[PDB]
DNA sequence: AAGATATCTTA
DNA sequence: AAGATATCTTA
């Protein structure tokens, strides 16, 4: 399939920036430097697999706009798919992780806010997840090295793992951010998000939980603060 | 002087240099996207080697930060000097057209110019100059293919005219907020020559700081305060209230 | 001015 | 949970 393919390729799947003159700069080991270092590392692959399946790529004409691809066959352009790379880091390996998934007061609650095309113009939202173990960053790092020196640029990163999984399947109860109210996945290890170990039961529980998601505590704290206190309200009659 | 060299070091530098991409230890080139955020990260990983040049010419030892958070992106002083340290920042910003009127997010102002040891490498106290050095690019039309290493000419990159200055917090920050839930300091809007000529509001560091620990969070609880510069002094001149 | 994009630390 | 890091957008 398209996402067969794709998660596929992705796993068979950097040192530094060039310049059109030559000189390569290494790496900071800020998650602001890595975070575009895999979006980018990301583009191509995407584009290459979706022309395969005859598919459109598109990109965020406009910047603070969601997701970072826009997929989509032409016959059927009312069947859209939408792809996000997200990034986290971990110290040593095992360790539970967890991942900020997107804003609940936008595209969730408001049909055209943040977002290209109309949230129903997309049928999947998928989460191309990468994971990266922390390196202190090195004075090589602050030297700029040349064509030939390239086997020798230290990195920030050490063992990345990268998954791919639907939205909501990795979707949790907890709140990713505060104060920019961000949706926060499952805390657990990596293979389950791999295995989709989530917590909600459909796509629509998931749309369901954080559309009517408070942001004030209080006024969240006699809602409903997580998932065992949600289904009760629904037991309750809302 | 150290200053006057890392300006002149950042200007020939990034006058001949274009970062066109990102590449693999093994060979392989990716572009970049036209979005501020993958943008303001190449001006902050190309930066790093001047500074560290200039720095190391006037016997300046350098320091990024420890924790994924911190403030500033560098941190320079003496052995001989420790409690003088100074501070540098890069910020970055965008325009359309060539000649607009520009404006920068200068950091919060809950934090760390409100608590001593919050979210900055060494307590504030500690440092005596607290730079800038800002990058305005434009904007250019927007590719997604994987470019060899004897194909850096046609990479297309997606900005147009890259300027930088390096000038004082203080002496550039304004009276009005960057941002709202992320309580930023905001810039001046000015035109870029502006910032290089240090064409600010603000008397002194002095009245930049005092300003800067009273803003009330809300035009509601600004109000009955002070919501600008006029109303900061005529606050000041009514005796701080 | 007020909230969105992304992700993290502090506890 | 909340508030930091950066920058943008909308009104």
């Amino acid at each position: 399939s398209l996402r067969s393919d794709l998660i596929n390729a992705l796993y068979d799947e950097v040192c530094g920036i060039i310049s059109a003159e030559g000189k390569i700069y290494p790496l900071g080991s800020d998650t602001k430097v890595l975070s575009t270092i895999f979006e980018l590392f990301s583009r191509p692959i995407i584009n290459k697999i979706a022309e395969k399946h005859g598919y459109i790529v598109e990109e965020p004409k406009q910047q603070n706009h969601y997701p970072d691809f826009t997929l989509y066959k032409p016959s059927e352009p009312n069947k859209k798919i939408a792809i996000d790379i997200k990034t986290t880091y971990t110290n040593k390996e095992n360790e539970k992780i967890k991942f900020t998934l997107g804003g609940y007061t936008s595209f969730i609650r408001n049909n055209t806010k943040n977002i290209v095309y109309p949230f129903d113009q997309y049928i999947a939202h998928w989460i191309i997840g990468y994971v990266y173990t922390r390196v202190a960053t090195r004075k090589s790092s602050l030297k700029t090295y040349n064509i030939n020196e390239l086997n020798e640029i230290p990195k920030p990163y050490k063992g990345v793992k990268v998954f791919l999984q639907d939205k909501w399947v990795i979707a949790g109860d907890l709140a990713g951010s505060g104060n920019t109210t961000n949706i926060g996945s499952i805390h657990a290890h990596y293979k389950d998000f791999v295995e989709g170990k989530g917590i909600f039961d459909s796509e629509d529980e998931f749309l369901d939980y954080w559309r009517n998601y408070e942001r004030t505590s209080q006024l969240r704290n006699d809602k409903y603060n997580n998932i065992s206190e949600y289904r009760n309200w629904i037991y309750r009659g809302r």
